[PDB]
């Protein structure tokens, strides 16, 4: 028989205390009724403005539309990958300064909730540490830089997946870990919902289990309006969690310390400047001359080229639906990244030209090809993948306002670009020689 534990079961409590001590529940009553109202109306305002979107993600070769709609709010310039989709932050008013009045206010509210949750988390880590620069690690692991807001109306689904192991019933989100977070970083969630036998089907729960293990009955924790739960230290890594759907719609705010060593605007702009150091930079024109044709430098250049194109430009524009409707903060940055990428397209063309030059020893010519082939290979492959995703039946189903864009994209007819979109010819020709 497939079973789970709820607050009804006598054993729920010892299981929580003994097996899940890094799981904290702070009930609505513990949070000011003031913060509750401001946060809940912020949810409603974001919702009314149509700021939350479902995503057309890709999982194990599968194009799938997320039942849950979401928006990422957080530090200016920061990003967070979710299901292989790079979500771009709608900035909250962290010091420094930058949106439609109401949206800006709501972001300020979620920054406010962030401060609160952060302090609460530090509190819990300290009490957890006091159970047996360690303070640096504590603050470090509670320094939420992003929140992912989610919404689902279960009524809008024709059928929900059954929780497969413990008889927990309908799942809004199946068993997983929160990914791409700083090591051992906490996660804080603010949940906003509106005879027995097991967990109450009409009430939203968060479910927990130990990874690899379906022997130990999972925990189903009820989440009433305004309840908050925290995953501390290594809990998110050692355990899986799911969201069990109730009967009414529900929002949540999920504060995280996103790992961002390669996920900020500042970072990717620096990468671009690094690549462009191999380019004579007197004037911005169609004439691109390179300072060096050394293999190591050309390799790095084409890799950065790939990074900006696929991890940034493609990711952003595929999000057909989004920020022109919540921010436009990434407007200018994305125009700038594309112009940077544009110059790099000229860089590739200069390399290809040098590979052609009549007076170049086959030695140096092979060192160049052996250096850049792996990059131009991925460029071709990734370009096919991304083009297909924009044309999937699933994609052409979406309304006009959403439907993914394949930027940047151009036809041969176009002579503002130096190289073709399809490189298979150029790529094969390079391999043949080598
Ligand atoms: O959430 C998803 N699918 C889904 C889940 C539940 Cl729980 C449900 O009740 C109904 C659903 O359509 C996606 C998914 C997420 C991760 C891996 C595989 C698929 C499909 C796009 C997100
Ligand atoms: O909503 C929660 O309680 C956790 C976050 C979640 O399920 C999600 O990633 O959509
Ligand atoms: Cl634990
Ligand atoms: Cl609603
Ligand atoms: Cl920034
Ligand atoms: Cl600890
Ligand atoms: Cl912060
Ligand atoms: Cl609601
Ligand atoms: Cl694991
Ligand atoms: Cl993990
Ligand atoms: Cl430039
Ligand atoms: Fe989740």
């Amino acid at each position: 028989l497939e079973s789970h534990m709820t607050p009804k079961d006598d054993e729920f409590y010892q299981q929580w205390q003994l097996k899940y001590p890094k799981l904290i529940l702070r009930e609505a009553s513990s949070v000011s009724e003031e913060l509750h109202k401001e946060v809940q109306e912020a949810f409603l305002t974001l919702h009314k403005h149509g700021c939350l979107f479902r995503d057309l993600v890709r999982i194990q070769g599968k194009d799938l539309l997320t039942p849950v709609s979401r928006i990422l709010i957080g530090n200016p310039g920061c990003t967070y990958k979710y299901l292989n989709t790079r979500l771009f932050t709608v900035p909250w008013p962290v010091k420094g300064s930058n949106t439609e009045a109401e949206i800006a206010a709501a972001c300020e509210t979620f920054l406010k909730l962030n401060d609160y949750l952060q302090i609460e988390t530090i509190q819990a880590l300290e009490e957890l540490a006091a159970k047996e620069d360690v303070e640096v690690d504590i603050k470090s692991r509670a320094a939420y830089n992003v929140t992912l807001l989610n919404f689902m109306d279960p009524q809008k689904m024709p059928y929900l997946k059954e929780e497969p192991y413990f008889g927990m019933g309908k799942m809004a989100v199946s068993w997983h870990h929160d990914e791409n977070l700083v090591d051992r970083s906490a996660v804080a969630v603010y949940s906003y919902s509106c005879h027995l036998e097991g967990r109450d089907p009409d009430i939203w729960h968060v479910g927990f289990k130990i990874s690899w293990d379906i022997e130990t009955p999972g925990l189903a924790i009820p989440l009433h309006q305004g309840d908050c739960y925290f995953m501390l230290d290594d809990l998110n890594a050692t355990h899986q969690h799911c969201v069990l759907a109730g009967s009414q719609p529900r929002f949540s705010s999920t504060h995280r310390v996103a790992e961002c060593s390669t996920g900020t605007l500042d970072y990717i702009l620096q990468r671009c400047q690094l690549a462009l150091q191999n380019v004579c930079d007197d004037v911005d024109n169609d004439d691109v001359s390179l300072k060096s044709f050394e293999p190591a430098v050309l390799k790095q250049g084409e890799e950065i080229h790939n990074e900006v194109e696929f991890e940034w430009l493609r990711q952003f524009w595929f999000q057909g639906n989004r920020y022109r409707k919540c921010t436009d903060w990434w407007c200018q940055p994305m125009a700038q990244l594309e112009a940077l990428w544009k110059k790099m397209e000229g860089v590739t063309n200069a390399v290809l030209h040098e590979v052609k030059r009549e007076g170049l020893p086959v030695e140096q010519r092979n060192e160049i090809l052996t250096a850049i082939l792996a990059s131009l290979t991925a460029r071709q492959n990734l370009r096919r993948e991304w083009h297909a995703r924009c044309q999937s039946r699933i994609a052409r189903t979406l309304p006009a306002d959403q439907k993914p864009e394949c930027r940047p994209y151009w036809e041969k007819d176009d002579a503002s670009m130096p190289l073709p979109f399809d490189l298979t010819d150029i790529v094969s020709e390079l391999r043949g020689q080598l």
